[PDB]
């Protein structure tokens, strides 16, 4: 409904409600407070890392999921769709020529009964934004969007610019109420900035840590609480080809593009190279 429309959008505004009070705090009152050149310096940093954090938000925020293409689409009628054991057989069929090596825990073809797609490996239906996603990691409500194949380096990289921001206004404020201490000038309002600050920022360190580590060993958030199952049963480790590879897959291997939310990432959304392969010529 247009209520529920309205209330998905409610932690962006949250989120960007706190971040253009804290520029229009800085900005004014704690860059005029804490030299012309030192002043100017520091506002000319200040606004890179804000339009970093606005750069990478955006796009984590409006880029889409990636969706299975055509060829993993069941074009059934309204009228085909009926017996569950000849579509086991039929999905097993065409299964022998789409590249999946992830099963239910029941071992049958993973199938979306919504999106009549038969899943990649990596996709997983969401509900919210009703579809089926490529390598989805979670549904954020924080970006209103899926994170998974299309947007993912966008989402790390907002954390690590959520994170600099965070640092920089942390410490401003600080100098400020450290200088007014001194008595080498207060707006004591502004000490609630810092508390804001200060949480988000630990806040963001457990979850970029916690991404990190996904990043570093390619799992999903999914399947980090739910290993995915080949042939031989569940592992964790199915798609870790190697620290280097595994960043590169999200990253690229260019690094001038590595730090700006312009897409580089790896492969299709379809096929994920097995770790079993890693050394396969
Ligand atoms: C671009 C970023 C890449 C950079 C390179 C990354 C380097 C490598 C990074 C990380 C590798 C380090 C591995 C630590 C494992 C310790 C042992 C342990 O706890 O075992 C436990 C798992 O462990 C965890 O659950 C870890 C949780 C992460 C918390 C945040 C710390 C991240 C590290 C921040 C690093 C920042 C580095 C600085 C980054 C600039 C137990 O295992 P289990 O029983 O199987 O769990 C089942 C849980 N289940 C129930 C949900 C299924
Ligand atoms: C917790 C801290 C509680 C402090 C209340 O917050 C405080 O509100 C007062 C009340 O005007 C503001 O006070 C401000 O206006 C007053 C006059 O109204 C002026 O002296 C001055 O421009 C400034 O101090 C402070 O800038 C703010 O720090
Ligand atoms: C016992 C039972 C058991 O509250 C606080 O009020 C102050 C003062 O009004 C506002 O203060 C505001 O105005 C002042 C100008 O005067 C500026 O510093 C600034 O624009 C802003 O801080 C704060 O924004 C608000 O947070
Ligand atoms: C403060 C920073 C906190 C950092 C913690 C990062 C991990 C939390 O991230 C979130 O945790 C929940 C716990 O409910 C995970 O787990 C949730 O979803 C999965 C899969 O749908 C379910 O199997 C699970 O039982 C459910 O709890 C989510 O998949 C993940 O999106
Ligand atoms: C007052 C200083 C700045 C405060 C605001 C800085 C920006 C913080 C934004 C953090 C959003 C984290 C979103 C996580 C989404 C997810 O994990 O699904
Ligand atoms: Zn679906
Ligand atoms: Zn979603």
């Amino acid at each position: 409904r247009c209520c529920q429309r309205i209330f998905s959008w409610i932690p962006v505004i949250i989120i960007s409600s706190v971040v253009l009070w804290s520029y229009y705090a800085y900005v004014f009152e704690l860059c005029f407070v804490t030299n012309n050149l030192e002043r100017v310096t520091y506002l000319l940093i200040f606004h890179v890392c804000f339009i970093m954090f606005c750069w990478t938000y955006w796009k984590a925020i409006f880029t889409p999921p990636s969706t299975p293409t055509k060829k993993f689409h069941l074009s059934y009628t309204d009228k085909e769709r009926y017996r569950p054991e000849v579509q086991k057989q039929i999905l097993v069929d065409i299964a022998k020529k789409l590249p999946i090596f992830t099963r239910a825990q029941s071992g049958a073809i993973r199938f979306c009964d919504r999106c009549q797609v038969i899943k990649p490996d990596r996709c997983h239906h969401c509900s919210v934004c009703e579809t089926c996603v490529l390598k989805m990691d979670h549904h954020s409500p924080w970006v209103n969007n899926c994170v998974g194949f299309s947007n993912y380096k966008f989402f790390l990289l907002f954390l690590s610019y959520s994170m600099i921001y965070c640092v920089f206004i942390a410490s401003t404020v600080f100098q400020y109420f450290l200088k007014f201490w001194v008595g080498d000038l207060a707006k004591f309002h502004v000490l609630f900035l810092l508390f804001v600050a200060l949480m988000f920022f630990v806040s963001l360190m457990f979850l970029f840590g916690y991404h990190c580590w996904l990043v570093a060993k390619n799992r999903s958030t999914l399947e980090a609480f739910s290993p995915p199952v080949f042939q031989n049963g569940p592992d964790r480790n199915g798609f870790n080809v190697g620290l280097s590879k595994n960043l590169r897959q999200v990253f690229g291997e260019h690094k001038k593009l590595w730090f700006i939310p312009v897409f580089t990432s790896q492969g299709d959304g379809h096929y994920f190279p097995l770790r079993t392969l890693r050394e396969s010529e």
